[PDB]
């Protein structure tokens, strides 16, 4: 397929700032969510989740066509949970209602970045929404129980290697496992709504012991009460791994660089961007704009 970029009609920069804002100042308001983490890293797996179905063989699935709005993709056990962002941004998508989908959630999670003080992520606009045709089947997100051979596979299929791969998961700083939603549970640091090299510390920090949980998977648990699963756990297993690992435990700055650059790659995954088309735009936080 050939998904080409189209700008939302006559919108510009400052049009999509407010989107930002918007969601922004949401984030900031409704704080309680999940015992006080705030909706944050819910926006961040749910812009990981439309993304991640894109097959870079055929070139479906991706961020462009919005298609977790159908009910297939938005019913995919694999996407349980994610309801919750969904719910989330609704009312802003009823303020802005000329925002494509796939627009809409793609800035979501690098609202929720920013605002978490991370990064700052380049976005590009004009994905467009597809039909419910074009909506990628069920199974196409990875698995938690395997190995770094696996992991190493699976990210192929989206044109990652091994240094993406790396610093993509350091988003696993944010939130926690809920045993309903995944079968695991609990979270993987201590700064859960902050942007921080805190997963590769914790990694390589703590003792972690192989302990099956209440869903009977098995998940690695820390004493000071944290857990990685085994994909995670996986990242120190593999030697290529564990040197980038090593390094984002090291420099904080250098891990924020390649996050970035991989996490809107996974977001542009699949589009094709005119000569013509607006250069990326980086939004200003709240704080920047005194708000
Ligand atoms: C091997 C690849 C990955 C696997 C197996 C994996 C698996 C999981 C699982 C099982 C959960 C918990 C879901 C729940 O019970 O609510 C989770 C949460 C999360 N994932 Fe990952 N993930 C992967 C890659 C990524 C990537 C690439 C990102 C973003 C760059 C990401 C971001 C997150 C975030 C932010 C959460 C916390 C969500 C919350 O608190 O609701 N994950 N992941």
């Amino acid at each position: 397929l050939v998904h080409v970029a189209s700008v939302e009609k006559g919108r510009s920069y400052e049009d999509f700032q407010k989107v930002y804002n918007a969601i922004a100042l949401k984030l900031r308001e409704d704080d309680e969510y999940d015992n006080y983490i705030g909706y944050g890293p819910v926006l961040v797996k749910l812009a990981w989740h439309i993304s991640g179905t894109w097959d870079k063989h055929d070139n479906t699935g991706g961020s462009y066509g919005g298609t977790y709005r159908f009910k297939k993709e938005f019913n995919d056990p694999s996407n349980a949970g994610l309801q919750n962002g969904f719910k989330f941004l609704e009312p802003i998508h009823k303020e802005f209602p000329w925002i494509s989908s796939g627009d809409l959630f793609s800035l979501g999670g690098v609202t929720a970045v920013q605002e978490m003080q991370g990064p700052k992520i380049p976005w590009r606009c004009g994905r467009v929404d597809t039909p419910e045709d074009t909506t990628p089947d069920n199974g196409r997100l990875p698995d938690a129980d395997k190995d770094a051979g696996y992991v190493r596979t699976f990210f192929q299929r989206l044109n990652m290697n091994d240094r993406e791969v790396v610093a993509l998961m350091g988003a696993h700083a944010l939130g926690k496992t809920h045993l309903k939603n995944s079968g695991y549970e609990g979270p993987w640091g201590a700064a859960n709504n902050v942007f921080t090299n805190e997963f590769y510390l914790n990694l390589l920090n703590e003792d972690w012991k192989l302990e099956k949980n209440d869903a009977n998977n098995e998940q690695w648990d820390s004493k000071s009460g944290y857990m990685m699963l085994p994909t995670d756990y996986s990242l120190i297993q593999d030697p290529k791994y564990l040197s980038i690992v090593k390094e984002y435990a090291n420099d904080q700055d250098k891990f924020f660089k390649d996050f970035s650059k991989a996490f809107e790659k996974l977001l542009e995954n699949g589009i094709t961007f005119p000569k013509d088309a607006p250069s990326p735009f980086i939004f200003k936080t709240l704080e920047e704009q005194g708000l």
